[PDB]
């Protein structure tokens, strides 16, 4: 049984993205009993059989109340991995340690999750229009809207922006790096000949392992799938060189992720094992930051940021989808109990609810990541549990929290009152 949506809101929402953030906004949107499209520029899904991803079991929940369908659909891709083995740059063991959860998240593909909520969705007979590229952002008194495609003109109600780190909708909200990170994925049948590689298949068919470097400013993680039949490796790394005047094009090669590990005395196991990379299943993708927005709401209050746009974090933390999740999930919740004649007011509540929990762990993650490419070895030979892998995250329920405290937020943007919040730690740090 697909769960039937709520009485029509009579709240049209235009969503932008069919990432973690805009599929999440749409369907609890629909459920919610509001009108919506989804605006995507991709005409499909893309795979990536190395494209892993860890969702918390804050945003488990979320999704497991849109259909039992989702957890038999899901359940063959998920990895039945539990330990991380960390070790330094010299190749020297430090400690192994569970995977943030317990068990109840998700470590699974990217690809193949967006496909299973994209279908979920069309199954929901929710409007999606892929080949869709939004830009000209625009915003009147009582209704706001997009130009797809520089052809057709779109409007409604509000207009929640899920676009990622390439956002342009941030751009025209505000009118206003030097990492990289290597990705690949893999078959293990050549390596599995190689004596000096072969060590990675160790107890592969048992169980998913998962094998992180650290040191000199560099990060490297390995992740054997599929009873050691596949792995899929991300080497974080300062961005590679180019010229004044250069080619505009991207560029990725074995080579240079081979002579970034080049200074590592331990650089032998993890090199011998990433040099049997093929070309075609290597991408090198810059890493976008940006510090903590002023506001993720236009003037007028019908056009708001989510996701990535809004907070970009450092791939530490495991929870950038999952706080896009969170995003959506609020967002679609605040617009039904703010009704229609109140949706500045709704996106304003949202935000208030929502910043402070994306930027502790925006920020969590920025200062983790100077911790995690130069550690104090002192410190971790002390106490190993630094380094490694929070219940006021993962435990959260954004949707029975933001019913909690909504009355509370709304007299605290009006000024009847004050807002404590309550979704982060005291004195809230990451
Ligand atoms: C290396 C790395 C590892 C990560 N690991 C994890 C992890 O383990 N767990 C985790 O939770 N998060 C992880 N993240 C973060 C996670 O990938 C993102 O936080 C999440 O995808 C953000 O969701 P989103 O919906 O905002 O953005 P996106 O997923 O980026 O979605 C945006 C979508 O908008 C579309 N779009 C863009 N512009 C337009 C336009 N103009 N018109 C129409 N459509 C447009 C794009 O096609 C894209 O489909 C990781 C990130 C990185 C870089």
């Amino acid at each position: 049984a697909l769960p039937t949506p709520r009485a029509p809101t009579g709240i049209s929402v235009i969503v932008v993205g069919l990432g973690f953030g805009g599929l999440t906004a749409a369907i609890e949107s629909h459920l919610r009993g509001h009108s919506v499209i989804l605006l995507e520029k991709v005409t499909k899904v893309k795979q990536d059989a190395g494209d892993a991803i860890v969702i918390g079991p804050n945003a488990v929940r979320l999704i497991k109340s849109w259909g039992e369908q989702l957890c038999e659909e899901i359940e063959p891709h998920l990895s039945n991995a539990t330990h991380a083995e960390m070790l330094d740059h010299h190749d020297r063991f430090i400690v192994r340690h569970e995977l943030a959860g317990r068990g109840k998240g998700w470590f699974t593909n990217r690809g193949r999750l967006i496909s299973i909520l994209y279908e979920h969705a069309r199954k929901l007979g929710i409007d999606i229009r892929l080949g869709s590229r939004v830009t000209k952002y625009w915003e009147e008194d009582g209704r706001a809207g997009v130009i797809v495609n520089d052809r057709e003109r779109l409007a409604a109600d509000c207009v929640i922006c899920a676009d990622g780190v390439h956002s342009a909708a941030r751009a025209w909200l505000t009118g206003q790096s030097g990492w990289a990170n290597f990705r690949a994925h893999m078959t293990t049948e050549q390596l599995a000949k190689d004596p000096e590689a072969s060590w990675v298949l160790q107890g592969t068919r048992e169980k998913d392992r998962v094998y992180v470097w650290f040191g000199d400013g560099i990060n490297l993680a390995i992740m054997t799938m599929k009873r050691g039949q596949e792995l899929a490796w991300a080497l974080m790394h300062t961005d590679k060189f180019n010229a004044h005047e250069s080619w505009a094009g991207g560029r990725a090669s074995i080579d240079d992720a081979l002579a970034t590990l080049s200074p590592w005395p331990g650089r032998l196991r993890p090199s011998s094992v990433i040099r049997h990379t093929l070309p075609e299943k290597l991408v090198d993708h810059a890493l976008i930051y940006r510090p903590p927005l002023d506001t993720w709401v236009s003037a007028g209050g019908r056009v708001m940021l989510i996701g990535d746009a809004a907070h970009p974090y450092f791939p530490v933390v495991g929870q950038g989808g999952s706080q896009a999740i969170e995003d959506g999930v609020v967002v679609a919740t605040a617009l039904e109990l703010a009704g229609k004649e109140n949706v500045p007011l709704a996106l304003r509540v949202a935000e208030k609810i929502r910043y402070p929990r994306a930027t502790v762990i925006q920020l969590g993650s920025s200062t983790l990541q100077e911790h995690l490419f130069w550690p104090d070895w002192e410190a971790v030979a002390k106490d190993p549990s630094v380094f490694a892998f929070p219940e006021w995250i993962l435990g959260h329920d954004c949707r029975e929290y933001t019913h909690q405290v909504f009355d509370t937020v709304v007299r605290a943007v009006r000024g009847e009152g004050e807002y404590i919040p309550r979704n982060i730690p005291a004195d809230g740090a990451y």
